[PDB]
């Protein structure tokens, strides 16, 4: 069939980590900024802790399953889970937040080199997920986090599906889905593949190149499947040369097999990242620059999760 998934699921002691401040609260629960100090190791690891219904527990454990099974510099990984009266996911702290919020807040100091590098990094992350036979199903700028302005990672595996041994697609049930990011065949037939992820990657790039605009703003999601069928697509962002826009457009072909592969998106955006001002036209580009967080003073032993292995 397929290879055995030998990922380790680490179970953490609640006394080993300290919540410092709330980062966000919603129906997903409450995310805290915090520190994880595994007993006896003399490391302090900055973490986000997602604290949390018996079906809502089955949902967060599926996410933990997926996150524990990935290991790539451009994908967020799970440090572990804690099974208290509520279930908590402990993941790497990504101090600059979501890329969608980052491009909105810093539109005036984001140059072409950052934008094209992020495109490369997300393609690398998605290519890795495809190698792992994983379909994300919710790729979007809100679901990419910023570790540093130079380093982003794909996150939010709440919808992700490992495709079975001989499965090329996944057929979902019904529910609330992110219509404005989805391939046409996913909207119409609830079918999802690596190539429908390519479609959402195209939409994600469009979000970045417009510094966080909302795709198909105002148009109700009811009408999206019809608009796409007529052959309409998102418009060329002002900063985009035709080279970059043609890549996005190719991600939105009706024939899924004629969309680019993630490994080709890596190559094409890497070429453009070598001469970024040739491919994105940003006023003031050549002079832009981008870069306590825990209210604790003795951070001598702090270690990023990426340097904390086994
Ligand atoms: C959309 C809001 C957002 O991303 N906020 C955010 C996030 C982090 N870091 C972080 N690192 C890893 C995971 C998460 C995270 C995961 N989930 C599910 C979240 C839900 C809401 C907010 C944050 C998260 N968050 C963070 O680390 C210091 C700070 C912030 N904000 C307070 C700063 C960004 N703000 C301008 C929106």
């Amino acid at each position: 069939g397929e290879a055995p998934n030998q990922a380790l699921l680490r179970i953490l002691k609640e006394t080993e980590f300290k919540k410092i401040k709330v980062l966000g609260s919603g129906a997903f629960g409450t995310v805290y900024k915090g520190l994880w100090i595994p007993e006896g190791e003399k490391v302090k690891i900055p973490v986000a802790i997602k604290e949390l219904s018996p079906k809502a527990n089955k949902e967060i454990l599926d996410e933990a399953y997926v996150m524990a099974s990935v290991d790539n510099p451009h994908v967020c990984r799970l440090l572990g889970i804690c099974l208290t009266s509520t279930v908590q996911l402990i993941m790497q702290l990504m101090p600059f937040g979501s890329l969608l919020d980052y491009v909105r807040e810093h539109k005036d100091n984001i140059g072409s080199q950052y934008l094209l590098n992020w495109c490369v990094q997300i393609a690398k992350g998605m290519n890795y997920l495809e190698d792992r036979r994983l379909v994300h199903r919710d790729l979007a700028a809100r679901n990419v986090l910023v570790k540093t302005p130079q380093h982003v990672k794909i996150t939010d595996f709440g919808r992700a599906k490992l495709l079975g041994a001989a499965a090329a697609e996944y057929h979902a049930e019904g529910g609330k889905v992110p219509i404005k990011w989805m391939a046409l065949e996913s909207i119409l037939h609830r079918i999802y593949t690596h190539q429908s992820d390519v479609w959402s990657y195209g939409v994600t790039v469009w979000e970045l190149m417009t510094f966080g605009s909302k795709p198909y703003d105002g148009i109700p999601a009811s009408e999206i499947s019809s608009i796409l069928e007529k052959g309409e697509r998102l418009p060329q962002p002002p900063i985009c040369t035709i080279d970059v826009y043609m890549i996005m457009v190719k991600c939105w072909m009706i024939d899924a097999d004629s969309r680019p592969k993630f490994r080709e998106l890596i190559i094409e955006f890497s070429k453009m990242a070598r001469d970024p001002q040739r491919y994105l036209v940003i006023q003031g580009d050549e002079r832009m620059h981008l870069p306590a967080l825990m209210d604790e003073e003795d951070m001598d032993d702090v270690v990023d999760a990426d340097e904390y292995l086994i």
